[PDB]
C-alpha cells in the first residue's frame, strides 16, 4: 500500500503545515500537524475542555462506529516550545492520503495549552518520530507510520514541504519526479527516539564550506532551524544590523535586509536554504525589525533541522530495520 497527502502552510509565514486526516467511520476529517519530532497522534475532541476550543474541528468518538475506548490509557505531552496537552485514548480507523490503519491509537485531548487553543487551524498532531517516545500509559502505543509499515510497499515516508506553498507527505514510496539529482542518505540514531543525524557542515551565502559535525534532528513540527551558537553567529554576522535580542527571544534583523542563503551538508552533498526562507517577518505588526529563521539551539539541548531547513529539500524518512534519512535538492 501507499498513501499521498497534500500538506498546506497554516499561515503566510509557514509557521506550520496541516495535512487532512480521516478518523473514524463515517470519516471525520481533521487537519493535523505531522510532526517527525514526536510520537503521539492526538486530536481536539468532544472531550476537550470547552473553553480551550476556539475554532478547531473536533473528533467525536461517539459518532464513530469503529471507535473503541482504550480502557485505562492516558497520555500527557509537553513540547519544546512549552506547549502541552493530555487526555485519554481511543482506537479507531485512521487514513492518510488513501492509506488506512485500523486500530490506531487516537489520543483524545481533555486539556490543551493556550498555544494550541489559539491556533484555530491545527486540529491536532500526528507524530512520526519513533514509537519509543509515545506518551500513552500504561501501554505505550505505536505511531501511524509504525502501524502502517508492514503494509507499505517500502517502509518509508517522505516530506516535501513547500515554501509559501503546499507540499506533500508520501507513505510507502519515493516519488522520483519530486526531486532533482540524487538522494544522499545519512545514518540515523534512534537512541533518543528522534530522526537524529549528523550534518557534515555549513556555509553562509557564497562563503566557503566549513566541515564540522552537527548532530541534530529532522523535525517537521518545529518551524525554525536551531543550530549551535557559533554557527548562528557566523550567519547573522553577514547581515548588517542583525543582533540577538533577549527581549524578542532571538536574532532579529532589519526588515530592509537581503538575507544570504545557508547551506548545510549531508555527507558530501549540500542543501541550500535560500535567504528568503530565513525571513519570518516583522516581530510585531508594522515593525521594521524582522525575526530570523535561524536561531541558536543553546539551552534547547539539541540542534533542530526544522521546517526552514527541511522545506529546502525532498526528505526521505527510511524506517527500514536500520533507519536512515535521505536528502535531495528539488
Amino acid at each position: 500500500s501507499t498513501g499521498s497527502a497534500t500538506t498546506t502552510p497554516i499561515d503566510s509565514l509557514d509557521d506550520a503545515y496541516i495535512t487532512p486526516v480521516q478518523i473514524g467511520t463515517p470519516a471525520q476529517t481533521l487537519n493535523l500537524d505531522f510532526d517527525t519530532g514526536s510520537s503521539d497522534l492526538w486530536v481536539f475532541s468532544s472531550e476537550t475542555t470547552a473553553s480551550e476550543v476556539d475554532g478547531q474541528t473536533i473528533y467525536t468518538p461517539s459518532k464513530s462506529t469503529t471507535a473503541k475506548l482504550l480502557s485505562g490509557a492516558t497520555w500527557s505531552i509537553s513540547y519544546g516550545d512549552g506547549s502541552s496537552s493530555s487526555g485519554d485514548v481511543y482506537t479507531d480507523t485512521v487514513s492518510v492520503g488513501g492509506l488506512t490503519v485500523t486500530g490506531q491509537a487516537v489520543e483524545s485531548a481533555k486539556k490543551v495549552s493556550s498555544s494550541f487553543t489559539e491556533d484555530s487551524t491545527i486540529d491536532g498532531l500526528l507524530g512520526l518520530a519513533f514509537s519509543t517516545l509515545n506518551t500513552v500509559s500504561p501501554t505505550q502505543q505505536k505511531t501511524f507510520f509504525d502501524n502502517a509499515k508492514a503494509s507499505l510497499d517500502s517502509p518509508v515516508f517522505t516530506a516535501d514541504l513547500g515554501y509559501h506553498a503546499p507540499g506533500t507527505y508520501n507513505f510507502g514510496f519515493i516519488d522520483t519526479t519530486a526531486y532533482t539529482g540524487s538522494i544522499t542518505y545519512t545514518a540515523v540514531s534512534t537512541k533518543q527516539g528522534f530522526w537524529e543525524w549528523t550534518s557534515t557542515g555549513y556555509a553562509v551565502g557564497s562563503g566557503t564550506f566549513k566541515s564540522t559535525s552537527i548532530d541534530g534532528i529532522a523535525d517537521t513540527g518545529t518551524t525554525l532551524l536551531y543550530l549551535p551558537a557559533t554557527v548562528v553567529s557566523a550567519y547573522w554576522a553577514q547581515v548588517s544590523g542583525a543582533k540577538s535580542s533577549s527581549s524578542v527571544g532571538g536574532y532579529v534583523f532589519p526588515c530592509s535586509a537581503t538575507l544570504p542563503s545557508f547551506t548545510f551538508g549531508v555527507g558530501s552533498a549540500r542543501i541550500v536554504i535560500p535567504g528568503d526562507y530565513i525571513d519570518f517577518g516583522p516581530i510585531s505588526t508594522g515593525s521594521s525589525s524582522c525575526f530570523g529563521g535561524i536561531q541558536s539551539s543553546a539551552g534547547i539541548g539539541i540542534n533542530i533541522f526544522g521546517d526552514v531547513a527541511l522545506k529546502a529539500a525532498f526528505v526521505v524518512f527510511n524506517g527500514a530495520t536500520t533507519p536512515t534519512l535521505g536528502f535531495a535538492s528539488k
